[PDB]
């Protein structure tokens, strides 16, 4: 008699399913040592899957990750890089992340005896219970900011598709920079770049004086405080910024590599990825979203990242081969370039 979520199908590629089972222990291992908590027994939930409100699936299948009963994390399996957007669920290879996506909202009621329908559009994700739409995360971004409220209703063609349901509870190496902390988070701006910025200067100097706000009111300081969380932020503007703070940004294009991660890290260079949508033009470098690299590490023998999405109030593990990032309304970012913070020259 407890919490279900409505899907489609239950069904899952038998592929997704063993790389799940596969990892899931080794992520919630790592994530915990990254925010400072103590282990336990970990188990995987029953996989969910998320809708657009006009019926759309999104591409990729969420795993509740259960630590002594409790749901903690989620584990996120994606399409891996630009060329699987293009093949089949079957055929398309997937990442594997670990975040603390929607876990809180989730364990809260996953006792509870009802059913949700998780959804979302540009601005968000969102759980429908009861009939009524609720906001569960939101993902500002430079093209949804100052636009109106979308439509909350759940087509009733998504209605007719939704066919079953599952139920969330149905059951060695780490390298980052050992400043980063996570102090802010963006949820009612697009200053996706200054939240980067911030939290890698703060890292990287040592302090805690840097804030999305100050960085965004000092690129424009003619700019009213209610018009200022809807400017965005660009390449040029961010290595000028750096300039003044001591550190000769460099704009690096594709996905550094595992090992320049290790080694920048330990030379406690800031990273910050650069990602646009899919939609858009692959050959038209322009910012889409931005977030921060904290470091690297090596889970079940295999090469990942860890990062900090502005959004978020936890880190994220994620494969170090993969470029895409994947977000809300069922979009991809691509990761297609970086800027790296090196110290001036004398």
């Amino acid at each position: 008699k407890q919490l279900e979520i409505n899907v489609k199908s239950d069904k899952v590629p038998q592929k997704v399913k063993d790389l799940a089972q596969q990892q899931f222990a080794g992520y919630a291992k790592a994530l915990d040592k990254q925010s400072n908590a103590k282990t336990g027994k970990y188990e995987l939930g029953e996989a969910f899957k998320i809708y657009k409100f006009n019926g759309e699936e999104d591409n990729s299948y969420y795993y509740p990750v259960i630590k002594d009963g409790k749901i903690v994390y989620t584990l996120t399996l994606s399409p891996k890089n630009k060329d699987d957007l293009n093949k089949s669920k079957e055929d398309m290879n997937y990442s594997v992340k670990i975040s603390n996506f929607i876990a809180k909202d989730l364990d809260q009621i996953k006792d509870k005896n009802s059913n949700i329908t998780v959804l979302t559009d540009e601005k968000g994700f969102y759980f429908e219970e009861d009939g009524k739409v609720r906001l569960v995360k939101a993902t500002p971004l430079a093209n949804n900011i100052k636009e109106k409220e979308s439509a909350k209703t759940v087509s009733p063609q998504l209605k007719q598709e939704l066919k079953t349901t599952v139920t969330p509870t149905k059951v060695q190496y780490e390298n980052t920079l050992k400043n980063f902390k996570i102090r802010e988070q963006q949820f009612d701006n697009s200053w996706c770049a200054g939240f980067s910025m911030a939290a890698l200067l703060n890292a990287t100097k040592n302090t805690d004086t840097y804030n999305a706000h100050d960085i965004m009111r000092t690129l424009y300081p003619e700019v009213s405080e209610q018009d200022l969380p809807n400017c965005a932020t660009f390449p040029n503007q961010m290595i000028e910024y750096g300039k003044s703070q001591g550190r000769d940004i460099h704009y690096q294009e594709g996905v550094p590599s595992y090992n320049q991660v290790d080694q920048l890290t330990k030379d406690n260079v800031g990273i910050m990825i650069l990602a646009q949508s899919v939609s858009q033009n692959p050959n038209d470098p322009h910012l889409g979203h931005a977030l921060a690299v904290v470091g690297n590490a090596k889970i079940n023998d295999q090469e990942k990242l860890i990062y900090w999405n502005p959004w978020d109030t936890e880190l994220s593990i994620q494969d170090a081969d993969s470029s895409l990032l994947h977000l809300s309304f069922n979009r991809d970012y691509n990761w297609y370039g970086s800027m790296i913070g090196y110290l001036e020259v004398p």
